[PDB]
C-alpha cells in the first residue's frame, strides 16, 4: 500500500498518520526525514540538495523529485505513507510523473478537511498539563474542553505554549496549505480529480471529529 496523505496544521494528520502506518505496517516517509538521509548521508542528491541548502537556497525540484523517489525505493520499499511533500502543484504533478516513470503506484490518498479558521483555533486552543503533558486539554474543542482553568484528567495547571499561540507563524503556514490556486490543496485536488483514472481511491476525513472517530472512519475505507 502506498499512501499519500494531506492536511493542514490542526488536522490531527500525524495521529491518523501514525494509526494508518501501524495497521498495515508502512514506513512513514516526511519531507524532514528525506532530506537527512541524503544531505545527512551524502548521497550523490544530497551532495547537490546540499549546496542549495547552505546559501539559503530552496532544493530544485528536479533535485527534491528524485530524492524523494530514491527515499520510497529503499526505505518505503515495503509499503509507503508520504507525508508533507507535494506541498504545491508543481511538486505534485512532477511527483505523478516521476513514480509512473518508476511504474511505482498509488493505491490511496487521504486529505483530512478542516476549515481554515477551526484548524487555527484548534491549534492556539492547545493548554498542556504541568503534569503530565499527554493529558488532552483544548479550549476550542468541546469534548476535551479544560475543567475551569484546570487539566480536565488530573486537575493539575495548565500553560499555553508560545508556538501554538504565534498566529504570523500559524497563518503562513495556512496560507500555503489553503492556497487552491497552487498550494497544498490545489496540490490534493490534482490527485482527487484523477483518482479513478489512475487506479487509486481518494478518501476526505472529516477533521473536526474525535481521534477515535476519525481513525475508525479511516480504517473503514483501506479495505
Ligand atoms: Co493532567
Amino acid at each position: 500500500m502506498n499512501i499519500l496523505i494531506f492536511g493542514p496544521n490542526g488536522s490531527g494528520k500525524g495521529t491518523q498518520g501514525n494509526l494508518v502506518k501501524d495497521k498495515y505496517s508502512l514506513a512513514h516517509i516526511e519531507s524532514g526525514g528525506i532530506f537527512r538521509e541524503h544531505i545527512g548521508g551524502g548521497t550523490e542528491l544530497g551532495k547537490k540538495a546540499k549546496e542549495f541548502i547552505d546559501r539559503g537556497d530552496l532544493v530544485p525540484d528536479d533535485i527534491t523529485i528524485p530524492m524523494v523517489l530514491e527515499t520510497l525505493e529503499s526505505k518505503g520499499k515495503d509499503g509507503w505513507l508520504l507525508d508533507g511533500f507535494p506541498r504545491n502543484t508543481v511538486q505534485a504533478q512532477k511527483l505523478f510523473e516521476a513514480l509512473q516513470e518508476k511504474g511505482m503506484k498509488i493505491n490511496f490518498v487521504i486529505e483530512i478537511l478542516l476549515p481554515r479558521e477551526v484548524a487555527k483555533n484548534r491549534i492556539m486552543g492547545r493548554r498542556i498539563c504541568k503534569n503530565n503533558p499527554n493529558h488532552p486539554n483544548n479550549i476550542f474543542i468541546e469534548a476535551i474542553k479544560p475543567n475551569g482553568d484546570v487539566c480536565r484528567v488530573c486537575g493539575g495547571a495548565l500553560s499555553a505554549r508560545a508556538d501554538d499561540q504565534d498566529e504570523g507563524a500559524i497563518n503562513k503556514r495556512h496560507d500555503i496549505y489553503y492556497n487552491t490556486v497552487d498550494g497544498t490543496l490545489a496540490a490534493a485536488y490534482y490527485y482527487k480529480n484523477m483518482a479513478a483514472k489512475e487506479g487509486f481511491v481518494y478518501i476526505e476525513l472529516d477533521g473536526e471529529g474525535s481521534i477515535d472517530s476519525i481513525k475508525d472512519t479511516l480504517l473503514a475505507q483501506l479495505a
